[PDB]
Protein backbone atom coordinates (compact mmCIF):
# COMPACT_ATOMS: atom_id res chain seq x y z
CA UNK A 1 0.00 0.00 0.00
CA UNK A 2 0.97 3.56 0.49
CA UNK A 3 4.70 4.09 1.24
CA UNK A 4 4.67 0.52 2.51
CA UNK A 5 6.10 -2.08 -0.30
CA UNK A 6 7.64 -5.58 -0.86
CA UNK A 7 11.61 -5.91 -1.51
CA UNK A 8 12.38 -5.29 -4.85
CA UNK A 9 12.75 -8.18 -7.60
CA UNK A 10 15.27 -7.64 -10.06
CA UNK A 11 13.96 -7.13 -13.63
CA UNK A 12 16.77 -5.84 -15.43
CA UNK A 13 17.54 -8.96 -17.41
CA UNK A 14 14.09 -9.81 -18.29
CA UNK A 15 14.12 -7.67 -21.61
CA UNK A 16 17.29 -10.06 -22.29
CA UNK A 17 16.77 -13.02 -20.79
CA UNK A 18 12.46 -13.27 -23.11
CA UNK A 19 14.45 -12.40 -26.26
CA UNK A 20 16.81 -15.55 -25.55
CA UNK A 21 13.78 -17.70 -24.92
CA UNK A 22 11.83 -16.10 -28.03
CA UNK A 23 14.96 -17.23 -29.71
CA UNK A 24 15.07 -20.66 -28.68
CA UNK A 25 11.15 -20.91 -29.90
CA UNK A 26 11.83 -19.26 -33.19
CA UNK A 27 14.49 -22.23 -33.67
CA UNK A 28 12.73 -24.92 -32.49
CA UNK A 29 11.79 -27.82 -35.27
CA UNK A 30 8.47 -27.17 -34.26
CA UNK A 31 8.33 -23.60 -34.66
CA UNK A 32 7.05 -23.43 -38.45
CA UNK A 33 3.22 -22.81 -37.89
CA UNK A 34 4.09 -19.99 -35.74
CA UNK A 35 7.38 -18.11 -37.15
CA UNK A 36 4.36 -15.49 -39.53
CA UNK A 37 1.24 -14.14 -39.01
CA UNK A 38 -1.63 -16.74 -40.27
CA UNK A 39 -2.41 -14.84 -43.86
CA UNK A 40 -6.36 -13.85 -42.91
CA UNK A 41 -6.91 -13.87 -47.02
CA UNK A 42 -5.85 -17.56 -47.42
CA UNK A 43 -7.46 -19.40 -44.29
CA UNK A 44 -10.67 -19.23 -44.53
CA UNK A 45 -12.10 -19.26 -40.53
CA UNK A 46 -9.09 -17.73 -38.90
CA UNK A 47 -10.38 -14.13 -39.18
CA UNK A 48 -13.96 -14.73 -37.73
CA UNK A 49 -12.74 -17.57 -35.22
CA UNK A 50 -9.37 -15.94 -33.78
CA UNK A 51 -10.35 -12.50 -32.45
CA UNK A 52 -6.73 -11.87 -31.39
CA UNK A 53 -4.27 -13.72 -33.82
CA UNK A 54 -0.43 -13.58 -32.71
CA UNK A 55 2.96 -15.40 -34.24
CA UNK A 56 6.37 -15.02 -33.08
CA UNK A 57 7.21 -12.13 -35.35
CA UNK A 58 4.18 -10.20 -33.96
CA UNK A 59 6.15 -10.92 -30.25
CA UNK A 60 9.45 -10.26 -31.74
CA UNK A 61 8.80 -6.97 -33.49
CA UNK A 62 6.94 -5.95 -29.90
CA UNK A 63 9.41 -7.06 -27.74
CA UNK A 64 11.94 -5.08 -30.10
CA UNK A 65 9.95 -1.96 -29.56
CA UNK A 66 9.09 -1.80 -25.97
CA UNK A 67 5.50 -2.50 -26.10
CA UNK A 68 5.80 -5.33 -23.32
CA UNK A 69 5.73 -3.36 -20.28
CA UNK A 70 6.64 -6.44 -18.14
CA UNK A 71 7.43 -9.97 -18.52
CA UNK A 72 3.62 -11.22 -17.76
CA UNK A 73 2.38 -9.39 -20.99
CA UNK A 74 4.88 -11.01 -22.74
CA UNK A 75 4.38 -14.50 -22.14
CA UNK A 76 0.54 -13.99 -21.80
CA UNK A 77 1.09 -13.50 -26.34
CA UNK A 78 3.36 -16.40 -26.31
CA UNK A 79 0.20 -18.58 -24.72
CA UNK A 80 -1.94 -16.99 -26.98
CA UNK A 81 -0.44 -18.15 -29.64
CA UNK A 82 -1.32 -21.94 -28.43
CA UNK A 83 -4.38 -21.25 -27.43
CA UNK A 84 -5.41 -19.91 -31.30
CA UNK A 85 -3.37 -22.82 -32.41
CA UNK A 86 -5.49 -25.22 -29.92
CA UNK A 87 -8.70 -23.14 -30.87
CA UNK A 88 -7.94 -23.96 -34.92
CA UNK A 89 -6.52 -26.89 -35.18
CA UNK A 90 -6.96 -30.58 -34.19
CA UNK A 91 -4.84 -32.37 -31.70
CA UNK A 92 -4.15 -35.62 -34.33
CA UNK A 93 -2.72 -33.07 -36.77
CA UNK A 94 0.56 -32.37 -37.53
CA UNK A 95 0.08 -28.57 -36.01
CA UNK A 96 -2.10 -29.64 -33.26
CA UNK A 97 1.05 -31.56 -32.05
CA UNK A 98 3.47 -28.70 -33.08
CA UNK A 99 1.35 -26.76 -30.79
CA UNK A 100 1.54 -28.85 -27.40
CA UNK A 101 5.34 -29.31 -28.18
CA UNK A 102 6.01 -25.89 -28.37
CA UNK A 103 3.61 -24.95 -25.50
CA UNK A 104 5.52 -27.83 -23.48
CA UNK A 105 8.92 -26.37 -24.53
CA UNK A 106 7.55 -22.71 -23.43
CA UNK A 107 6.74 -24.04 -19.98
CA UNK A 108 9.81 -25.34 -19.08
CA UNK A 109 11.69 -22.14 -19.97
CA UNK A 110 10.06 -19.83 -18.36
CA UNK A 111 9.87 -21.78 -14.93
CA UNK A 112 13.69 -22.63 -15.19
CA UNK A 113 14.66 -18.84 -16.15
CA UNK A 114 11.87 -17.06 -13.57
CA UNK A 115 10.85 -19.39 -10.91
Amino acid sequence: SMSVKKPKRDDSKDLALCSMILTEMETHEDAWPFLLPVNLKLVPGYKKVIKKPMDFSTIREKLSSGQYPNLETFALDVRLVFDNCETFNEDDSDIGRAGHNMRKYFEKKWTDTFK
